[PDB]
Formats: structure tokens, C-alpha cells, sequence
């Protein structure tokens, strides 16, 4: 793996403005522990579960840990938002508190989120990874207004072998790099942009630890980031999560923020190639 680190617990610096704030302003993300409610985190999974059950032809008997699809392709992706009720659970005011401690402010949540729902390929000859990310930064596509975060939960936990996101340290400090077609990763049967090798510094480590429920990992417009497969065996995991983003309530709310993923998620794939 060209992963060589662990996100750094910056939970205890929640107690301490200046500290919080220096570390995301050097590193570009905060990972936080246990910080949202474990028991509502595990009625969303649930929700993506049944919608599993419904729609993905998963075992109705299999627990959470149990669980895995054939195909993520074969899941119809806009009947998965009609079960997922991610807008309830990010506007909780337990989540809501979360989300103000970070800013220090009151913030806006994006009524765009996407969910994942990813089984693991071990195994596979040819596996299915196109409808992952590769490098890229959020402020590529979101806009125009560059201060809000991405946040992304495990719903499920994960391993090294399952899974998430993979953060290049301190790499949101040179503002938007480029982003350039790439065939291997594709939605709506076209490729998507990625940042290329040429633009990636050995100096911005990259990481990726496990994550448990309850668990939050947030990270800047400029965060250069990617999907790391769901290669599991031992345990064999789906990797089940969920990203949105948030803002401070005060800042302009873009066509990303107001616009739900069902409404928006088809034009911005088509949208950002002409970027
Ligand atoms: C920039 C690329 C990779 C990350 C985003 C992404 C994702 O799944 O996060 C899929 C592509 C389509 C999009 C318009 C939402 C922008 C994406
Ligand atoms: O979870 C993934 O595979 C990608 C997540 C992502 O790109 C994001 O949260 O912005
Ligand atoms: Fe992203
Ligand atoms: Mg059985
Ligand atoms: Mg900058």
C-alpha cells in the first residue's frame, strides 16, 4: 500500500480552540473518537441495511458484519437515499453539537450526501473498483465559496484491509491542483477527474487507520484524498459509509449545498469534466 501513516486522535484537542484549530490549519483534517451517538450510527446502518435487503439481494438473516452484496452496480443508488435518512441524523442535535464545536460557530449541512455501500473483491480476478474515487479534492467540484469540510463516518467499522478514505497529509496548503480524466474510475458510464501522480508529494503522508462507529473524519476543501478498496478476508467486511459536507451558516450556500444527491449527482459527473 502506498499508505504510510495513521490519522493522528485529535479528540482531546477539542477542549482547546487554539489547539484544534493549529492542527487542522498544519494537517488539513481532524479525526475524532466516539464523538457521535454509537446507538444512532448503528439505526443508520441498519436503514442502509434493509435497503441492502431490499434492493441488493442481501441475506435478510445476515448481522451487519455478516452482510455483503454481489454487485454495488446492481443496487439501485436512488432508492438507497429513499431508506438512508442521513438529513435526520446529521441535523441531530447530538451531531449538530459535534459539527459546532469543530467551526466554533453555528454551521450548515449539505442537503447533498453520498452513501457507500462497497463489498469486499478479495479474490477477484477482475474486480469492480471504478465506482471509487481516486486523488482528488473536494473544492475541485463544490464551490464557489472554499470553507466547508467534508465530513465522512463509518456506518460499519473498518479495517486497513476494508478500506475508507486515504488523506494526504497537509496537502490542502497550495490551493486546487489538477484534476485530469481518468479512465479506471467512472460514474454514469464516463470517466471521472483525478489528481495525476505528477501532482501528489511524497511529503504529504498518506493515511488511513480504522474507524469505528461513532467515529468522525473531516478534512478541507483542499484535501487532496481517494478511496482505498475493500480488499477483506479475514473478517470479510462490506465497507458502509457515508460523507457530507458542512459549512459555517453564515457562508454563501452553493449549488452543492441546497441541491440533494438525487437531484445533482448525474449533472456534476457530466458538469466537472468541462471544469
Ligand atoms: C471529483 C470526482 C471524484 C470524487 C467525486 C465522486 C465521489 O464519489 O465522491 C464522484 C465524482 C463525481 C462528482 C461530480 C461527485 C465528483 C467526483
Ligand atoms: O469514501 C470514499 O471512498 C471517498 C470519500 C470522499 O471522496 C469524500 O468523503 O469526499
Ligand atoms: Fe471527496
Ligand atoms: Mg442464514
Ligand atoms: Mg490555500
Amino acid at each position: 500500500t502506498n499508505v504510510t501513516g495513521d490519522y493522528t486522535d485529535c479528540t482531546p484537542l477539542l477542549g482547546d480552540r487554539a489547539a484544534l484549530d493549529s492542527f487542522y490549519e498544519e494537517h488539513g483534517y481532524l479525526f475524532l473518537r466516539n464523538v457521535l451517538d454509537r446507538d444512532l450510527v448503528k439505526t443508520v446502518a441498519e436503514q442502509m441495511r434493509e435497503g441492502l435487503v431490499a434492493l441488493g439481494a442481501a441475506d435478510p438473516h445476515a448481522t451487519l458484519e455478516e452482510l455483503t452484496i454481489d454487485s454495488f452496480e446492481s443496487v439501485d443508488e436512488v432508492a438507497m437515499h429513499d431508506y438512508v435518512k442521513y438529513d435526520a441524523f446529521w441535523n441531530n442535535p447530538s451531531t449538530i453539537k459535534v459539527f459546532e464545536q469543530v467551526f466554533g460557530e453555528p454551521v450548515f449541512v449539505f442537503l447533498s450526501t453520498t452513501i457507500r455501500y462497497y463489498p469486499s473483491q478479495a479474490g477477484s480476478e477482475e474486480p469492480s473498483f471504478h465506482y471509487l474515487t481516486p486523488f482528488h479534492q473536494d473544492g475541485f467540484y463544490i464551490g464557489p465559496n472554499q470553507d466547508f469540510r467534508t465530513f465522512w463516518i463509518p456506518l460499519i467499522r473498518t479495517t486497513r484491509e476494508s478500506g475508507g478514505v486515504a488523506l494526504a497529509d497537509g496537502s490542502h496548503r497550495r490551493g486546487k491542483r489538477d484534476h485530469v480524466l481518468n479512465e479506471s474510475f467512472r460514474r454514469f458510464g464516463h470517466p471521472v477527474r483525478g489528481i495525476p501522480p505528477t501532482e501528489v508529494s511524497e511529503d504529504e503522508h498518506l493515511l488511513h487507520s480504522p474507524m469505528e462507529p461513532g467515529d468522525i473524519l473531516l478534512f478541507h476543501a483542499h484535501m487532496c484524498h481517494k478511496s482505498i478498496p475493500n480488499l477483506s478476508k479475514d473478517p470479510r467486511l462490506m465497507r458502509m459509509s457515508m460523507d457530507t459536507r458542512v459549512q459555517p451558516a453564515k457562508s454563501h450556500r452553493g449549488f452543492n449545498a441546497m441541491t440533494p444527491w438525487t437531484e445533482s449527482a448525474k449533472d456534476a459527473s457530466k458538469g466537472i469534466m468541462a471544469k
